[PDB]
């Protein structure tokens, strides 16, 4: 991809040669690996037009195997342009461009002629929509009266999609394909600013309602193949739908609801994870809109954690929680404010909400049943100690709950190290060193701003226990452990 930025022609020339060889030759070959290089080469709007024209000329004469490879490769190329050049995609609909429309239309017919059987239709339908998207006005005419031949073949295909998309037809394969194709149409729409308010927005609204019932029906789990559900597919739909209508999502509650199966929860958390990490377009909605569900998110953590620990000490049901729990932990690592909003505050007879969160993360570090999770729990607790994230624990008094809870964590973890030897002992110590660094800074600024800084009994009763664990590590056999322990003084 990096190489293709400058010397496009050199790479592009190689592809053109292979097409000609296959075009003239009549002995079908399976060395299409050269053809499949389009999926990685950087493409721009002007360059993309070249690809369509060249393949169009030679498409009809290619062999069956070659035709499939170019179709798949061309599909993945389209997204590269949109992602790498978001602005150019918007301008396509902002101002008409006949040249872009012309090449797509010719290719559309060639692909349509190629696919006759139901099995063929499944492979090519995802591509056809992208081509249809490229030509804006052909969509408008399809909605209105249909031209004799110009907009006749297109209109027949578009309505054929809905039948399989709605399950009317007795064809599972087309039903599966219709989902894939429809999602991509929704995904592409997200980039459209909607200021044009073209038919694209209207077209999606027609199919969105039907799509959700197929993918978000708790009674019937949509099972594309061997896996119980196509987890990846649902994620794209939910993320896209959110961006279209972020104000009041209607399925967030359905997925977030406890009665729904775990897989619905798994899709929900991952979706919230992408929003935080991958937001290219500014005018998209942000995670802030979801803060209102923070209270409900925490409740899920408690149930998942409680059942996860019990299993370690059904077969796949237990394993499901561990995977779900791992995803939940990573979510807090991405953004801690999501779960810390609307603090419960310490009850007269019950503990608050910020405390129960820390205790759950702490009880995973010395586990050794789930080493992969434990590694993350260390990182998670190390992010809630940054000066920025200390405040959110209890905004009423940020310099009283910190020492009450943070110190109590040290007392629990330190007592574990001294109690007996563990396999990961040499690793917990390196993490414990940075915790001390990250609570000195909070005291330094706290003392500067206002000395007033408190020293409750736990601060003393836990300062002792810290020392009792740094002497006992000096005789530890591991050379790294003793060196690290000495530096902790």
């Amino acid at each position: 991809f990096s190489l293709s930025c400058n010397n496009f022609n050199a790479v592009f020339s190689r592809i053109s040669t292979r097409l000609q060889e296959l075009t003239v030759c009549s002995e079908d070959n399976v060395d299409v690996h050269d053809i499949e290089l389009l999926q990685y080469i950087n493409v721009d709007c002007a360059k993309l037009k070249r690809l369509l024209k060249e393949t169009a000329f030679k498409f009809k004469a290619l062999k069956k195997v070659a035709q499939l490879a170019v179709i798949n490769s061309l599909e993945k190329a389209f997204w590269n342009w949109v992602e790498n050049y978001p602005d150019e995609f918007t301008k396509l609909y902002q101002i008409p461009q006949t040249d872009m429309a012309e090449c797509a239309e010719k290719l559309f017919d060639l692909v349509d002629g190629f696919a006759e059987s139901t099995k063929r239709k499944a492979a090519v339908w995802p591509l056809q929509i992208i081509l249809l998207i490229l030509c804006p006005e052909i969509i408008q005419d399809i909605s209105k009266d249909v031209v004799d031949e110009n907009n006749m073949n297109k209109k027949l295909f578009l309505d054929s999609l809905r039948k399989a998309l709605a399950g009317h037809g007795g064809s599972r394969q087309l039903t599966e394909s219709a989902a894939i194709a429809c999602v991509k149409l929704c995904k592409a729409s997200t980039y459209i600013n909607w200021e044009d308010n073209s038919v694209i927005f209207l077209l999606v609204q027609s199919m969105v309602v039907d799509l959700k019932n197929l993918l978000f029906n708790p009674s019937k789990p949509f099972s594309r193949g061997s896996q119980p559900a196509d987890v990846d597919l649902m994620i794209d739909c939910l993320v896209s739908c959110f961006r279209i209508s972020p104000h009041n999502n209607q399925h967030f509650k359905i997925c977030l609801a406890q009665n729904s199966p775990s897989t619905f929860h798994y899709v929900l958390v991952n979706s919230l994870h992408r929003i935080i990490t991958n937001s290219a377009l500014d005018w998209w909605p942000k995670i802030d809109a979801v803060y209102c569900h923070s209270v409900e998110l925490r409740n899920m953590f408690g149930e998942t954690l409680h059942k996860a620990v019990q299993g370690c000490g059904t077969d796949l049901e237990t394993r499901s929680y561990k995977y779900l729990l791992l995803s939940m932990v990573k979510l807090i690592h991405a953004d801690p404010k999501l779960l810390l909003c609307n603090p419960r505050k310490q009850g007269p007879e019950t503990q608050g909400s910020t405390a129960e969160l820390i205790t759950g993360l702490v009880q995973l570090v010395p586990q050794s049943h789930m080493p992969e999770i434990a590694q993350e729990a260390m990182e998670a607790l190390l992010v809630l100690h940054q000066l920025d994230s200390i405040d959110l624990w209890n905004p009423d008094a940020p310099v009283e709950t910190f020492w009450e809870i943070s110190s109590q964590m040290l007392f629990y973890i330190c007592k574990k190290l001294t109690s007996h030897q563990m396999l990961s002992s040499t690793e917990i110590l390196k993490w414990l060193r940075e915790i001390l660094i990250c609570r000195n800074k909070f005291l330094l600024k706290n003392k500067q701003a206002d000395r007033s800084s408190g020293t409750p009994p736990i601060c003393r009763q836990a300062q002792t226990k810290l020392e009792v664990a740094l002497y006992m590590f000096l005789w530890n056999p591991d050379t790294e452990a003793v060196l690290v322990a000495m530096s902790c003084f």
